[PDB]
């Protein structure tokens, strides 16, 4: 099975400017590497190997020219636009003819997702055949978001989106594993009331056939968004902290192309070479002699 | 039941001047004393029973901020070490704490934090024979105790802050034992660096074919403090976490009434002088919020 | 020959737990204690005589860690708070320490830095008569003593934590008194509050034309670490500037030495017991650099 | 009329790949483009004619993120340079721009923030023979043209990164010149490194006793962003002052409003579109604030 993903890195609005102004927000540094980098690893670890990469029109020459067509770490990486953010479930009309037959996943341009035994999780998630899967994380502000309603056994009743009374503070995080259904739901929901594509109303259906999985994301992980400046730049001094004491990478595609052979030490050499100089060439330099377990 | 023993003793000069007057373990990261971190690691992994050994000046400071621990359903007892002379001494001043028991030593200035971290835990604290310590990639491991590898997954030697590290493995501040910890840290003797060397307890392990490694993945945050600016870093760390989620790292109260050692009523009269502080509501919170455990 | 004190008292339980043990002003702000920042800033304004106000639990704790102060060629004294029953009462409980001497009060927990502090210190310092306090734009001013100006921005009252406040500049923690202050402390009675209120203090000044308000721009940092975030945020504030410069925001032993208040002997006992750590490199460096 | 030039050209790759995305000078500093920090240093200087010179991708980029600086009552161009060759440079592509008049430079990537620096500007930008340059002290002044001082602390000479640094007052990216600059700079003959260096410009002034080295002091912040710690401290330490004052650093429009190069009705036009986000809103109390003297 070939899970096709999808990263939705359109218009975000303007909550951040000026930094979003000229340049749009998932090509903004978090720490030592554009934010993509980041939802684009967390594909990469579950597996995916077909992403697409959704943005307006006006970016998608710069995302072109940061991530190519992929084949640098044996992936294939394609490019669709969408005119204005009109909902995240836009996502599969704009995608349907990527997605074809298969299963697909689909994870926002600007959320990242780390901690231990994620792969695991992402893994189990990709490998179902039939249902879907979303994770809810306890977050500040639910009310931001969607929201799961869950009963005393953590049992999920409902999923509203942006309640004026959330009913818990699990929040649906934005990554999102659907079977071959997907696409023709998002063609049978309408627009909301704020004329967007709701992927609630997408998670909602699967949820009353008894077939969404709504798996915890405890507090050992870290889901980080970046709406604000402030948890911009949090997130950045937490990637940091982490990489500068373990002497790793948070989110380095070439290696994780690397530990999965879908490029070999070849491969890893001429990536590096041009970057021989500087701090992510001897990083990729060093996957060649390193071990770890 | 096994006994767990916090060794927070002197720290040196190297601090100097935040360390002159107070021990390092009672300075904050961001929002709570340095020690209720390493606490509530012990508490996670089912320990009841701890030992705080501190310098002698510095012991009532420790008992003023966590009693005899009766109020988190916790016995917590104190010893001193004049000197910091070796981190296996905690098994010799703790000598008759430890008794005929299972034990396990931490770090008073050692974090740990990441998903699933009770469950590794508790496997290590279900050996009834052998060691049980965790290695940690890190970027200068030389600083530490270092674990030597073979091809396969076997840890083959241990050794204390090498030249040549055969390794990035650090051995972290954590360790569990059976019951021959007690006599094998009367057996050695100090080292040339005049200290009584955990690493020569381990190796005592070791050498009986009786130390297991348990890696401690990328996932997990093991953080020290043994400079100013890991201190700092360790404090944004965890403010990064907490203002995401709006839950507490290393709450004891919430530890120990999730686990049952302390019922609502306690919560609410620990919450009762607390009242006004965002602590206070906090512990108040756990009583109505919903929370995955 | 202006005296100063240090209110390092009681500051109730708002960043519990982390001062359930140990009072705030020992608390680290990066690689010091928050309690060296406000003594150095009254280095800086050339007071050599300072009386430290703490809890009667805390005073040993702040006397281990700055003695008498005749290492630094300084004068450090203590006295005692029962209770914080309002900054004004400094002037009681210091008193006989200020004499009839000019005094300045700096609140424990308060740093300040910028270029040309000192020049300002300096000039409050040399007020014959009257006061002197600064007025800092901030976010939340209703925390504070709130400055009303009138048309052409002179400062024409001020309010203790005013429900609307009239402007955005918070008078700081640091004020200049002549010898009027410790019969004005002890005149005023507790506020609704409950304190005795070093707002009413400065008020009686402005009352009688006799205070001076400085105006301290953007360009200056006055922190003071009332949250849990803003006391982090204090310390990578002079974590930046310190690693940038290779210079030490607060160093007592180095604002003693540039005023000639210690020689290059007494620096170099000093450093000795501190030479394997990096205070003690940057004490020897203070005679190389 | 004093003509600014901000030099905002290739940076190389040391910072990849947050730089192969998107040009340095356009990267967060927490909550504005790096840009716009010294952009409003020169404004503070009183300098309304401003050349941008970057690369020739990049020229575009920046140009959209600022115009032609009407909107803020200033005159903008654009200049391109193929190769970075160093900053003396700038006086032979800007050339035409400076014309016969006195001229200053900025590097696109340094912050200068502290109290009373709009007065010694305008102290440097009077001078109507010679040139002025800053001198400051830092951790690691030979990666800079460092400053050496007699007995009586009156600069003697400038070396361009030495081997043994005579002092640690280093340069900084703040110069301003008489109308000797452009002659000087195509007078100059490139370094042993292929680049036309701006030391050798300022040592031609002092050798001819038409240089001031004014000393700023421990008090100010000249931070430049050459690492990716460094890039995010920078935006950490803006965040610390303006989550306390309420005041925004390095606001064009604030400046330009203050300096009356746009008139009240102006800003308002500039806060309609972003009435909802923080940027407009700060806008917005710039027409009732009380900030002024
Ligand atoms: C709506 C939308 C957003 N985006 C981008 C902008 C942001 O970077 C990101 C999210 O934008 P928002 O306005 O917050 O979308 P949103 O308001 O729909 O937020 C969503 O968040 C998820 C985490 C929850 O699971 C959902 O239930 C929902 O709450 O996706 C697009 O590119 N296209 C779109 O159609
Ligand atoms: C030596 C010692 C330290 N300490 C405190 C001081 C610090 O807070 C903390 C660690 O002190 P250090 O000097 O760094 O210890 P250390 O130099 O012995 O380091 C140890 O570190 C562990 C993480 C490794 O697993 C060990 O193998 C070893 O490397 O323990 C004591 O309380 N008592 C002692 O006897
Ligand atoms: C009241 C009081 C405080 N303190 C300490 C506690 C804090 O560290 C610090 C300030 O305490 P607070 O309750 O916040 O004080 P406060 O509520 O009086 O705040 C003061 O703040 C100044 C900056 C203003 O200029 C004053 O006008 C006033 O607003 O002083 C004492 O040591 N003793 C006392 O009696
Ligand atoms: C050389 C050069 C740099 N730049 C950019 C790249 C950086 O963002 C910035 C500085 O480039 P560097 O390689 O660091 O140049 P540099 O090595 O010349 O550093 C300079 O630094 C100043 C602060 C000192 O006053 C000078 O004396 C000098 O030391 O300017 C250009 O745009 N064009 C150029 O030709
Ligand atoms: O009340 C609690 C529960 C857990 N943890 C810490 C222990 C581990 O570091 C991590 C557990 O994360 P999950 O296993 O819930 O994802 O959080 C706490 O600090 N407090
Ligand atoms: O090359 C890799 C491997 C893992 N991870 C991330 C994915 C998860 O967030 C975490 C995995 O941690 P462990 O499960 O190995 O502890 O690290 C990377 O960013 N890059
Ligand atoms: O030894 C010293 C000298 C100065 N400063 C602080 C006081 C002011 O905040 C600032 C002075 O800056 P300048 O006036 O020197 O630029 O630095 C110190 O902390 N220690
Ligand atoms: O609208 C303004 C005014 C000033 N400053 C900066 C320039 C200096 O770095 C400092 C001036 O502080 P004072 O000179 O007002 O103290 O603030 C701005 O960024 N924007």
């Amino acid at each position: 099975m070939a899970r096709k993903g999808i990263i939705l890195a359109g218009g975000s609005g303007t909550r951040l400017y000026p930094i979003t102004h000229a340049v749009s927000k998932q090509l903004l540094p978090v720490y030592d590497k554009p934010m993509i980098y980041y939802p684009l690893s967390t594909l990469m670890i579950a597996g995916i190997r077909d992403v697409l990469i959704i943005s307006t029109p006006q970016d998608t020459p710069r995302f072109e020219s940061m991530l190519g067509d992929g084949s640098q770490w044996g992936m294939n990486i394609q490019y669709a636009t969408q005119p204005s953010p009109d909902g995240l479930a836009q996502a599969f009309v704009i995608g349907r003819d990527f997605v074809g037959n298969e299963p697909s996943a689909l994870i926002l341009g600007d959320n990242i997702f780390y901690g231990h035994d994620l792969a695991k999780q992402l893994e189990r998630a990709s490998a179902k055949d039939t249902g879907a899967t979303v994770f809810a994380y306890h977050v500040q502000d639910p009310e931001r978001y969607g929201v799961v309603e869950f009963d005393r056994e953590f049992r999920a009743i409902s999923i509203e989106e942006k309640p004026a009374k959330p009913r818990s503070s699990y929040a649906v995080t934005g990554l999102y594993f659907y079977d071959r259904q997907v696409c023709d739901i998002a063609a049978d929901i309408k627009p909301s009331a704020r004329g967007e594509l709701e992927i609630t109303d997408v998670n909602s259906r699967y949820l009353a056939a008894g077939q969404l999985d709504v798996e915890l994301m405890g507090r050992g992980y870290a889901w980080l968004d970046t709406g604000t400046h402030d948890s911009l730049i949090e997130a950045g001094t937490f990637i940091a902290t982490l990489q500068k004491r373990q002497g790793l990478m948070v989110a380095c595609p070439e290696e994780i192309a690397y530990r999965r052979n879908w490029i070999d030490a070849e491969q890893v050499l001429k990536l590096a070479q041009p970057l021989a100089k500087n701090a992510y060439g001897q990083y990729l330099r060093n996957l060649l002699t390193h071990q770890v377990a």
